[PDB]
């Protein structure tokens, strides 16, 4: 493919993302002032770990649906065999949610948008996972500090889903070509937007997997 075809791929991936971004960026930034009261935090803190794991897993399932809808809106992904479409979505859907999460994160007060309002990491106190909640706040802080754009999330998550390294793939070569083109599309877009600077400042690829595997470990016990 040509440089015009790489540009078209960027546009397409960014179009698919915007159509499935779940919550509008403009809405999320406006709601940054809409913070939960002390009695509202207390209300969540009083809830059972099972009630909180039920709510979090409900929102996670909901978020994963938009991720599946994002991958379904990618031409190359649809061309893959069903087993490969499943293998990539099972291994990457939750990792994509953890990346998408930075839009709902506010670095000015260390709060995240959860159930209509912004709340601190003390909102999730009931789970008994202070280490795990800190880990997802720190990860969203590492991306929000960089001011990770909508298009940047779009291309990064496309690379998270399309990874030929995943075990269980039959058409590894086909996925490799899709990964290579998206890698080329990501770097080309960073040049066009003068964001080459953020590449070295991004999470060390393997960290997202370390964070996700530790979370599925805690989740599998309750779901
Ligand atoms: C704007 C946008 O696209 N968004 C923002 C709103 N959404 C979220 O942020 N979502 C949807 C579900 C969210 C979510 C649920 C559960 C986890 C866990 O790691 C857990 F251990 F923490 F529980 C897992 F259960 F996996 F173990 C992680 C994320 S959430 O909103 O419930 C949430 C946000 C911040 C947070 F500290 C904790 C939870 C993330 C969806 C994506």
């Amino acid at each position: 493919a040509s440089l015009t075809e790489i540009e078209h791929l960027v546009q397409s991936v960014c179009k698919s993302y915007r159509e499935t971004c779940q919550l509008r960026l403009e809405d999320l930034l406006r709601q940054r002032s809409n913070i939960f009261s002390r009695e509202e935090v207390t209300g969540y803190q009083r809830k059972s770990m099972w009630e909180m794991w039920e709510r979090c897993a409900h929102h996670l399932t909901e978020a994963i649906q938009y991720v599946v809808e994002f991958a379904k809106r990618l031409s190359g992904f649809m061309e893959l065999c069903q087993n490969d479409q499943i293998v990539l979505l099972k291994a990457g859907a939750m990792e994509v949610v953890l990346v998408r999460m930075c839009r709902a994160y506010n670095a000015d007060n260390r709060t995240v948008f959860f159930e209509g309002k912004y709340g601190g990491m003390e909102l999730f106190r009931a789970l008994g996972c202070s280490e795990l909640i800190s880990s997802i706040f720190d990860f969203s802080h590492s991306l929000s500090a960089l001011h990770f754009s909508e298009d940047e999330i779009a291309l990064y998550t496309a690379l998270v889903l399309i990874n030929a390294h995943r075990p269980g793939l039959q058409e590894k070569r086909k996925v490799e070509q899709l990964q290579y083109n998206l890698e080329l599309a990501f770097h080309h877009h960073l040049c066009k937007t003068h964001r080459q600077s953020i590449l070295a400042k991004l999470p060390p690829k393997g960290k997202l997997r370390s964070l996700c595997s530790q979370h599925v470990e805690r989740l599998q016990i309750f779901q």
